[PDB]
DNA sequence: TAGGACCC
DNA sequence: CTGGGGTCCTA
C-alpha cells in the first residue's frame, strides 16, 4: 500500500466563476479586481483569465498596469459572495468521496488516498476532475505525491485542466535544475540569500551542509529548507475544521490621509467591523494589533494584549486607538489596519 | 512584542 | 508604481 496525497486547485478560480455565468466572454481576456474600473488607482488584479495572463497580467498587478498590457480586456468587480458559494459547492463535493480532506483556503484542498500498490492514484485524480466539472462547471487540476508540498508543486505542472504525478523517482529529474523558490515555502528573499551563498538550484540546495543552512536561516528553518529540496514535506491530511487564530481588516485610502480625526475614525471603524464579525462566529479577543503603512510603504504594526479575554466594544476601540497613539504618525498614512487575535477557543 | 517571509 | 487576508518562525 501507498499513502498518496492529492492536491486539488481550481483553475483561474474567480474568472471561471464569472465565465460560468457570462458565456459571452468565453475566449476573451477577463480581469477581476477592484470594482471593475481600470482607472481606479491603488486597486490590483485579483484574477486574470488564462487569456489575459498571456498578455502578462497576473494577480497583484495594479488595475491600470493591467489596462496598459491588455486594453481589450473585460474588467469585472470582485464578487466574494459568489466565490464563497462556488467554493463550498466544490468542497462539499470533495468530502463526499470518502477521503480525508484538508481544506486550504478557498481554492485548494488536500485529499488523502491510501491505495494498494497495484492501484493508480491517477484514477482518483481523474474522477475528482470530472465530478467537479460535471456538477459545478469549474475545472480543477490535481497534483499527486506522498507529501503536501510535493503534491502542491506537482499541481503547477498539471495546470491547466490536468493531472501531474511527482514522486522521488522523478523529483530531482524534474526539479533539480530549477531555482529554490520553485519549492512551496521558499520565495524570492530566501532564493536571493541562497544565490549569494552559491546555491542556485534545488539540486544544490538538497546537498548543502545542514550547519550552513541552519546558521543562516534558523535551527529548524535550515533543516526544513533541506527537506523541501529533497521533495519531502507534510504527510498527514487532517479533516479537522480549521480554527482561525486571528481576523483582520486593512484599508488603503484613495489619497493618503493627513488629519488624525480620520485616522482615529478609520481605526475605530475597522476595529468595530472586525469585532462584530468575531462575535458572530463565537470568538473572544485576546490582543489588539494596529498597522500603519505610510506613503513610503514603511509598515511596522504594534500589538497590545488586553487585561483579560474580552469582546467589549468600548474596551477594544480604546485599546486600538491607544495602540494608534503609540505610533509616530509623522508622514502621510497609506494604510491602517486592525487585527484582533482570538482566544484559541474551548468549544 | 516586534518583524520578517510566505502564500491564496 | 506597489490590495486584502491569513499563518508560521525568529530576532
Ligand atoms: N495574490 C493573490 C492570489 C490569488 N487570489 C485569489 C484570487 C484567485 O482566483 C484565487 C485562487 O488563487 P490561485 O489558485 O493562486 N490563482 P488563480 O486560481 O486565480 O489562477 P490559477 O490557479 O489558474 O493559476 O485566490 C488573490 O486575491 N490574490
Ligand atoms: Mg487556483
Ligand atoms: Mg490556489
Amino acid at each position: 500500500m501507498t499513502k498518496w496525497v492529492l492536491h486539488v486547485d481550481l483553475d483561474q478560480f474567480y474568472a471561471s466563476v464569472e465565465l460560468r455565468r457570462r458565456p459571452d466572454l468565453r475566449g476573451q481576456p477577463v480581469i477581476v479586481g477592484g470594482s471593475g474600473d481600470p482607472s481606479e488607482p491603488r486597486k490590483v488584479v485579483t484574477t486574470a483569465s488564462y487569456e489575459a495572463r498571456e498578455f502578462g497580467v497576473h494577480a497583484g498587478m495594479p488595475l491600470r498596469a493591467a489596462a496598459r498590457r491588455c486594453p481589450d480586456a473585460t474588467f469585472l468587480p470582485s464578487d466574494p459572495a459568489a466565490y464563497d458559494e462556488a467554493s463550498e459547492q466544490v468542497m462539499g463535493l470533495l468530502r463526499d468521496l470518502g477521503h480525508p480532506l484538508e481544506v486550504w483556503g478557498w481554492d485548494e484542498a488536500y485529499l488523502g488516498a491510501d491505495l494498494p500498490d497495484e492501484s493508480d492514484p491517477v484514477e482518483v485524480a481523474e474522477r475528482i476532475r470530472t465530478v467537479v466539472a460535471a456538477e459545478t462547471g469549474l475545472s480543477c487540476s490535481v497534483g499527486i505525491s506522498d507529501n503536501k508540498q510535493r503534491a502542491k508543486v506537482a499541481t503547477g505542472f498539471a495546470k491547466p485542466a490536468g493531472i501531474y504525478v511527482l514522486t522521488e523517482a522523478n523529483w530531482m529529474t524534474v526539479m533539480g535544475d530549477r531555482p529554490p523558490d520553485a519549492l512551496w515555502g521558499v520565495g524570492p528573499k530566501t532564493t536571493k540569500k541562497l544565490a549569494a551563498m552559491g546555491i542556485t538550484t534545488v539540486a544544490d540546495l538538497a546537498v548543502t551542509d545542514p550547519s550552513v543552512l541552519t546558521t543562516a536561516f534558523g535551527p529548524s528553518t535550515g533543516l526544513w529548507l533541506l527537506l523541501l529540496a529533497k521533495g519531502g514535506g507534510d504527510t498527514e491530511v487532517s479533516s479537522e475544521p480549521w480554527v482561525p487564530r486571528s481576523r483582520s481588516h486593512v484599508v488603503t485610502f484613495p489619497q493618503d490621509l493627513t488629519e488624525r480625526r480620520e485616522m482615529d475614525s478609520a481605526v475605530r471603524d475597522l476595529a468595530l467591523q472586525t469585532l462584530a464579525e468575531i462575535v458572530e462566529q463565537g470568538r473572544i479577543v485576546t490582543r489588539v494589533a494596529v498597522t500603519v503603512r505610510t506613503s513610503t510603504f514603511y509598515t511596522r504594526t504594534k500589538i497590545r494584549k488586553l487585561p483579560a479575554p474580552s469582546t467589549d466594544a468600548g474596551q477594544i476601540v480604546d485599546t486600538a486607538l491607544a495602540v494608534l497613539d503609540q505610533f509616530e504618525l509623522d508622514r502621510p498614512v497609506r494604510l491602517l489596519g486592525v487585527r484582533l487575535e482570538l482566544a484559541m477557543d474551548d468549544v
